[PDB]
């Protein structure tokens, strides 16, 4: 399944998918994502849009 992530960073905003095949997985990989990308933050998940946020 296609997930997105919005990013609401201090310094980091925009959006991004990957492909996964729970949304376990698709939390491990956005939370990487974030992280390499320097936010640390705060998450939110709704499976009845695939959306991920991580908000700083
Ligand atoms: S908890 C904040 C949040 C993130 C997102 C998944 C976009 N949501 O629908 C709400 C507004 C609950």
């Amino acid at each position: 399944m296609q997930y997105k992530l919005i990013l609401n960073g201090k310094t980091l905003k925009g959006e991004t998918t990957t492909e996964a095949v729970d949304a376990a997985t698709a939390e491990k990989v956005f939370k990487q994502y974030a992280n390499d990308n320097g936010v640390d933050g705060e998450w939110c998940y709704d499976d009845a849009t695939k959306t991920f946020t991580v908000t700083e």
